[PDB]
């Protein structure tokens, strides 16, 4: 309580932005865009793992819970942070994958996943509409890691549930700082948690494309780096068996 707030810790451990290493002089083509996003995903994946290990409460989970949460959440976390970066850097008009890999209309079209790009942009436009604050975002991003679990339950169910309640309490703390009335805070919590819930449907779409391009990678000439291959190969069978379920705030 005089302890450093959870928010101050989340601010301290928030990763720095990852560069794609993209050559912007190349023409916009499907396999160079998709292979480059996968190379970016590989670098963001090490960032995410490092961030997750520092997240207060996370290391108290069983190691199999930790790995499972990561497998189930990586796409959503990266998609959610992209919504944030697109909001802060382009007011939701473009997809800010990295400072050196920004998608405009032409690149979204050449990516072969135009509709999904639009999905991702709609998330960014909801950040813009709510004017999400940095403190809200960081709490929401933690909660997103804790929002897809095994149907069978986790090995550390009590520790997980306590951790989830602590991050929800911190999101409400971040909201109440603006010093609005209580009813306004309720509304804000509702809007932010709707935004979180809306990630699940987007992610399902993103997963469908990713899994397809993964299975067809040779024929499409779309490169998947080693760690991405590992996490997709692990996740794909569990999703197929329907082992994961979303934890929704709203029915
Ligand atoms: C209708 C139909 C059809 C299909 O021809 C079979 C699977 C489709 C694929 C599935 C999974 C899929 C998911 C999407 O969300 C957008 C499109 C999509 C497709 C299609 C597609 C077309 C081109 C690529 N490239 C070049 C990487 C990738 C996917 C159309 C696909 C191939
Ligand atoms: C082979 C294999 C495998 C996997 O089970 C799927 C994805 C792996 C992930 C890749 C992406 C990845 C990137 C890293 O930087 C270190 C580890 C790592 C992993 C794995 C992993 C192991 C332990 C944790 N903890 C305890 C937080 C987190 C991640 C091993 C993963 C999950
Ligand atoms: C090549 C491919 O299948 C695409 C479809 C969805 C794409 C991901 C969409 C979410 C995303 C956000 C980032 O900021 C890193 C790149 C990623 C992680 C994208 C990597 C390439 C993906 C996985």
């Amino acid at each position: 309580s005089n302890a450093p707030s959870l928010i101050s810790i989340l601010q301290a451990i928030e990763p720095e932005v990852v560069y794609a290493g993209y050559d912007n002089t190349q023409p916009d083509t499907t396999n160079y865009l998709l292979s480059s996003l996968n190379r970016l995903a590989e670098k963001q994946l090490v960032s995410v793992v490092k961030w997750a290990k520092a997240l207060p409460g996370f290391r108290n989970l069983h190691l199999d819970d930790q790995m499972t949460l990561i497998q189930y959440s990586w796409m959503g976390l990266m998609a959610f942070a992209m919504g944030w970066r697109s909001y802060k850097h382009t007011n939701g008009q473009m997809l800010y994958f990295a400072p050196d890999l920004i998608f405009n209309e032409q690149r979204m079209q050449q990516s072969a996943m135009y509709d999904l790009c639009q999905g991702m942009q709609q998330i960014s436009q909801e950040f813009v509409r709510l004017q999400v604050t940095q403190e809200e975002f960081l709490c929401m991003k933690a909660l997103l890691l804790l929002s897809t679990v095994p149907k069978e339950g986790l090995k550390s169910q009590a520790s997980f549930d306590e951790m989830r309640m602590n991050y929800i309490k911190e999101l409400n703390r971040a909201i109440a700082k603006k010093e609005n009335n209580s009813a306004q805070n309720w509304q804000r919590f509702y809007q932010l948690t709707k935004l979180l819930d809306s990630m699940h449907d987007l992610v399902g779409g993103l997963l469908q494309f990713c899994f397809y391009t993964f299975v067809q990678s040779q024929a499409l000439s779309v490169e998947f780096p080693e760690m991405l291959v590992e996490i997709i190969s692990a996740q794909l069978p569990k999703v197929l068996a329907g082992m994961a379920k979303p934890l929704l705030f709203h029915k």
